[PDB]
């Protein structure tokens, strides 16, 4: 069964109506979030294994919008249970997405590649 | 700017109105083409570095619809457009794998590989 996907910027990938782009110019977590925001987007938010199952194929390690206030997303929403396996790597309050549905804890100041995500409406 | 992409099946990636799905189960070229056909699709066709620029982000190597039976040709009978793929000899064979960035590996058609299906309209 066919359907349209989006809306999305023409240069971003669309999957199940969410829009994704990969950025290989490395930035710390804050600068990555600011970059996504400048594109009317935010860092990757993981909210559904079913709607975001393409993330199983996303390799390497990329900033996502998950933060620990001493885990929650940039928008202030809570991390849903049964979504991500969180593993320590570098002492820090931020997290890198890795396959499959893993989060590696990382110092927010460490430069990394990142994934921006847009959704209209 | 924001636009809709597709149409595509709900479980496929949409990019610039083309639909892509990756298959992790290793199959030879013939079985991979049959699998794509069962989903009303074909193996990946590469026709434009601009319309398909994010093929540069694909990791590993995967069957595409390029075959030697003349020059190399696609499943649909069309010719390979010049200045699109760097063709590299890897195995004795009449089939080709896609690898980034815009490379085609000549490969034995009987070798099991992962594959990419593509649909348009
Ligand atoms: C950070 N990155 C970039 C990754 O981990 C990378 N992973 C693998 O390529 C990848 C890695 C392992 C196994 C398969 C793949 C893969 C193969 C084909 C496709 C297909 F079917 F899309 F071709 C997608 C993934 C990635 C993840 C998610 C999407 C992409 N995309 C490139 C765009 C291609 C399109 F044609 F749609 F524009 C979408 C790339």
């Amino acid at each position: 069964t066919e359907s349209y996907c989006g809306p999305c910027p023409k240069n971003w990938i669309c999957y199940k109506n969410n829009c994704y782009q990969f950025f290989d110019e490395e930035k710390n977590w804050y600068e990555s979030q600011a970059s996504c925001m400048s594109q009317n987007a935010s860092l990757l938010k993981v909210y559904s294994k079913e709607d975001q199952d393409l993330l199983k194929l996303v390799k390497s390690y990329h900033w996502m919008g998950l933060v620990h206030i001493p885990w929650q997303w940039e928008d202030g929403s809570s991390l849903s249970p049964n979504l991500l396996t969180i593993i320590e790597m570098q002492k820090g309050d931020c997290a890198l997405y890795a396959s499959s549905f893993k989060g590696y804890i990382e110092n927010c100041s460490t430069p990394n590649t990142y994934i921006c995500m847009q959704r209209t409406v």
